[PDB]
């Protein structure tokens, strides 16, 4: 009973973050939404914060403990990079509310203590993408002529922006998505 | 004075949001009193509206002259993505309030042109997209929808990252991601 209700309440608060924004989105709005009063959520959760922590670790440790594995296990450069890419995807059917907070609804919770792990996410995230562009320069998969820190922003920053737009459970895949993105950044969209 | 107040205004939006910047923010930040700022703007919204059509005025007039001026298909994709990329350096604020600052005035009445330049972009930028398909430039086996979607969805996502001064121009990064979009990063 209660731990089911419990993640039904924290997937509505996640709704109205993705829908209205953090700073604007109340508990008393989370309440509404599930027909309660204030006083009923915070006998599930410490604070709105902590709802917020729970939601995005949720994803997060899913995904990075994806990511880590990809590139641990052996792929070669441009599979293991269609591989992320591909995860990524999968998350924003998987965990849209989740994304959408990820993409558009985090920059002021760097100022904040609890969320230090969001920033140590970035420099990770970094890490292992950036890293698998270098190791495919190297290796001949990736062009020696374009920047790989350019290159690496431009993966960061793409990475979510289709959860403004993309529907899970839609005619379209999210995989027809991905593929059609991978296919564009690695072999271009002019004709050859 | 007025130009100056408006760009600091246009700073703090970007850098707070919309509706965490108050006129005394505005007023503490040029360093004059919030009765100084009301002599030149009537409200912050009238800021916020006339922050972004100047530069979505200047934007879609560069826009609307490209698709216009005969180049082939490639070249004036090029030109279209260089002009957004040059906004960036130029209006890097404006940018960063349009891109992600103002989710919550599309459903507004005064902000109707946000939708109507919308639609614009997609007239402009699907058009030369469908031309280039037909005429050979671009591939024919990708979904033009899709790639619609990721040209609108990446135009102004490095605004989070990108200023002026930086290490290099706003020209090497869109010639950059040009090359990646149109020629793929993967070796021939
Ligand atoms: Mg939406």
């Amino acid at each position: 009973g209660k731990s089911g209700r419990r993640t039904e309440l924290l997937d509505i608060a996640a709704t109205l973050f993705a829908e209205r924004g953090l700073r604007a989105t109340t508990v008393r709005d989370i309440a509404d939404a599930a027909g309660i009063l204030s006083g009923s959520l915070y006998h599930h959760f410490d604070s709105k914060e902590s709802m917020v922590d729970e939601i995005l670790r949720g994803f997060l440790d899913d995904l990075f403990g994806k990511y880590r594995e990809i590139v641990a296990s052996g792929l070669d450069s441009r599979a293991t990079l269609e591989a992320l890419v591909t995860t990524s995807y999968e998350a924003i059917d998987a965990s849209h509310s989740a994304v959408a907070i990820y993409q558009d609804e985090v920059k002021h919770l760097v100022a904040n203590e609890r969320f230090t792990y969001l920033s140590e996410l970035n420099t990770e995230f970094r890490e292992l993408w950036m890293g698998v562009l270098e190791a495919g320069v190297k290796d001949g998969s990736f062009r020696s002529d374009i920047d790989v820190e350019l290159a690496f922003r431009f993966l960061r920053d793409t990475a979510w922006v289709a959860v403004r737009w993309y529907r899970p459970g839609g005619s379209v895949t999210v995989d027809t998505v991905a593929k059609q993105y991978l296919s564009i950044v690695l072999d271009g969209l002019a004709s050859p």
